[PDB]
């Protein structure tokens, strides 16, 4: 189909918004091999691997800690061997640490730069120099990078706003090859983490212009299109789904 | 797809608008659009049977964008005879550039009427029978966001006044789950503006993809929008620029 | 004083931070010509001239309909043979029509368009010939140029964010003469015209990082700063006053 | 003397930028705390308390590398113990390190970040629990935070970048005290280690609205400008003194 030639490389596939991309890409006829963090992610993650064989579609599953630039590098090496060169990059994995801004440590800093920030860019430098001519490189943001609306999401809203300028200065780096680099901001999306039966659910709704949470095929859906033939021309963009949060 | 879906294309019959007509009418949609002169009767009604005969129904309606009058009895035409537009795509435009001091009251009222308020009347006449989860699609320019060089302030004026009317149209019709977004392509090879053209290379230059877009990169992200994987998407500024703003 | 030998134009000076403006340019030297819409607050603006006088600066004030183009561009004209070239240009006049989408009239969108961006492209126009190298344009926004947040704004944010991609293309147009162009873009201002007792004063106080309105100073304060030596690097960009709303 | 009373602490005050920031708000009347990283910049550090000294100031030079968290913690509590609690924090300690996007390493990503990202959340965070209501936090970007532009930027973009974010949620943190938080995004600037007549100097001088690179007075005036009584009301916005880079 359209993606029918393609390898794509997904971190944090075994679940949500990771799982949802895995799934279009799939049905788009790319070949993907995706991550998972914990070892009780692991069944699932072959359990998924298996589904994805019962429709034709080739796949692989490789643990990797997000957190480990060691094991992120290394997975992308795995890949690469076991299915080729990658065509299209999802950065999906990221960790969602907020509270009060005196009770921040470093520990909580640590952890959200080295996955929102340090994994897909290792990532990227393990995968950009066999990428094909034509390929995409997907990073997953947020809306709190170009809008904090409340407090208490500095640390996560810095690290996703540094997504920004990486894939500006990547979108610059890899045109010449034809490879496009864009990112993707989620509103509020009815997953396991973030629910949208949730307390909270009803002061986010107050605040979009569509009133409601999205889902995950929202955001597997835009990066479909942006790994597929209609986003050729696509690159350095930073992408809303977020239900009017910006507007 | 968008099957049972009534879409409406300003300046539907050339170019861009002609590529986002026809990838419309691909997914299903029935399709009225507008031309400008009377002159390109013989390009929009060949058009028109090329949609007919795929299955569609369409109609093109002659309009001057200037008028008022005329964009909003466009659109009133379109609903009675194809039904309640799900999709409006405000493509027409124009492209008045030159030095600061030779700019024109006449420049500026043609700017203005083709490039905002045209759209905006075309809104208005829709938005009222607008059935629900319709989409709102305003194609804008890279010029928009930034201007690179001396010449285009009137233009990028006209443009960058989408951004605001695009945003403040998300809130306005958001309960009705109808979504709002401007489109920014950058260079694309149409025949106002040659990828060959005189200052082409300069252009390229300053891209991150060394080479002009096609208007079906225009037509894709339109027919995104227009799509069920859009239906989550407002408010927002989609560059297909080529990394122009990187 | 910064500003002192220089002459400022500031359309609709003779109130609220039009008025708050052009005191402060004359309290930093500058001579003054500003307008007035209505021939009803001719005797304010000639109360203001009287007082900018008394003070040792010269001053005119100008009757000119923002909607008339013929208006502003001879008020300009008849400035600059009475003061000299203009320095400074602050485009501060401007409407707000607001309401209900289904109700915005053909005359409100033609009024909002005539004043919010006609009017100020007219005075460059005008202003722009003769302006010394240095010279200084100062369009005043909005925060809704950048984000509506709610409904009922849309054309008054069209209006305003039009003054966007004019600004920086008057950066370019007009940057080998050294000239400067931004817009300033207040947040919730204590005005007459705008009270922070109104009944809507709390649903935008809430909405905001400071939970309080501005005042006319810290615009003036602005356009200060952006006329004055400090600002003369400063081009192109837009200019946020608003007390966090933009988060 | 808008700043008589006020302390004000500053990274990398011992030259460029640094210096023109810190003899500002000298000569505005704050007393003044200033860090610098290298041990060879001890004399020159010390000469510049020994200049505002002699002209009424309080001041103190701190070492503090900018990679150890708690030397720029220690500097902060320092300053507090001597000077007493800051009203203004300007963090502009930061590296430019650049390249083809091959040749980044890990190092290179580990500093840029350790540098430009967690050194000012550290000065940050040990500033805020004792900044009086209305204090000041001045962070300094860049102008490729917001555009790339060319190739071999990207991990410096990036760190910039995540200063966008992390600014907004600090004015949503602490707008309730009245404390406001911006970013500066300078353009070229006329320094040692970037001189304005070095190589590939008219490579970006061709791309600017002005043309010619700015002064560091120029961003030492926006900086100002933000800590004195006119930045009151500016809180979370992004300031481009770039001489119209981005237009």
């Amino acid at each position: 189909q359209n993606l029918n030639g393609k390898v794509a490389f997904v971190t944090g596939g075994s679940r949500g918004i990771g799982a949802a991309i895995v799934r279009r890409l799939a049905a788009d006829g790319a070949d993907i091999a995706f991550t998972y963090v914990s070892a009780s992610s692991k069944n699932v993650a072959t359990a998924l691997v298996q589904e994805l064989e019962a429709k034709g579609r080739r796949a692989r599953a490789i643990q990797a800690d997000s957190a480990d630039p060691a094991q992120v590098r290394q997975a992308v090496e795995q890949a690469i061997v076991q299915l080729g060169p990658v065509d299209v990059l999802v950065n999906n994995a990221g960790i969602f640490l907020a509270g009060p801004l005196g009770e921040v440590t470093l520990d909580d800093y640590e952890r959200t730069m080295n996955i929102n920030v340090r994994a897909p860019f290792v990532a990227i430098q393990a995968a950009q120099a066999s990428m094909p001519d034509g390929g995409r490189i997907i990073n997953i943001g947020s809306c709190l990078a170009e809008r904090a609306g409340r407090a208490g999401v500095t640390l996560y809203a810095a690290s996703k706003s540094a997504l920004l300028g990486m894939t500006r200065g990547l979108a610059r780096d890899l045109g010449a090859r034809g490879i496009t680099a864009n990112v993707v901001h989620p509103g509020p999306i009815d997953t396991d983490m973030n629910p949208a039966d949730g307390e909270r659910s009803g002061e986010l709704v107050a605040v979009l212009s569509l009133p409601h949470y999205g889902e995950v095929r929202d955001i597997a859906g835009m990066v479909a299109f942006l790994a597929g033939p209609d986003g050729r021309y696509v690159t350095g963009a930073s992408l809303a789904v977020d239900g009017g949060f910006a507007a």
